């Protein structure tokens, strides 16, 4: 299956298959990107200001809420992110029929994929850094992938 999120080594070879998500983000660009994965909470501008790790060239994972998916992606894109992962912490069930409205430049320049909660926790288990307490996130939450690992996103 193409639509997939994979944890790869520095050669791009699979180390863990995180998910082959069933749903597909409407209006997302088709691309295969690889980079460090960075948690940006809800993807609001304040959350990105809260980051200590550079967004430039990384894949961003945000949870649903507060703002539209498009606003999250636009915030990540503005900071030179290469891709976005969206999940829901409140339930195990997937985001159904994800769609992007229009903000900023009016089109999503970077690939966007929704993933299940179990997939996100799979990613957090392979990431480093405890999430800020003000985020009120689950204890599983983690901020960044370590040096040893990178995430590969393949969309549509
Ligand atoms: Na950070």
């Amino acid at each position: 299956m193409q639509n997939s999120v994979i944890i790869v080594d520095k050669n791009g070879r699979l180390v863990y298959l995180v998910e082959n998500p069933g749903g597909s983000v409407a209006n997302s660009k088709a691309a295969t990107v690889t980079g460090k994965l960075v948690h940006a909470n809800f993807g609001t501008k304040k959350d990105f200001e809260d980051l200590y790790t550079p967004v430039n060239g990384s894949i961003v994972i945000v949870r649903a809420g507060k703002i539209t998916f498009a606003e999250k992606v636009a915030n990540a894109e503005s900071l030179n992110a290469i891709g976005v992962l969206i999940y829901m912490d409140q339930t195990k069930f997937p985001i159904v029929n994800a769609e992007l409205s229009f903000t900023g430049k009016g089109k999503s320049g970077i690939p966007v994929q929704t993933i299940s909660r179990a997939a996100a926790e799979k990613l957090f288990g392979n990431m480093e850094g405890d999430c800020p307490s003000d985020w009120k996130t689950d204890s599983t939450c983690r901020m960044v992938t370590s040096e040893s690992k990178n995430v590969k996103l393949t969309v549509s």
